[PDB]
């Protein structure tokens, strides 16, 4: 909060990712994966 810190851009997923999350209240909620994010293509 403090800036607002609203951090959730769209990255690359080139040949599998790794992330690590650091969490004491249940914060994040879930994940996405696509193409084009626009019900164009079928997404996940």
């Amino acid at each position: 909060h403090v800036t607002k810190r609203f951090d959730n851009p769209v990255l690359p997923f080139n040949d599998g990712v790794y992330f690590a999350s650091t969490e004491k209240s249940n914060i994040i909620r879930g994940w996405i994966f696509g193409t084009t994010l626009d019900s164009k293509t079928q997404s996940l």
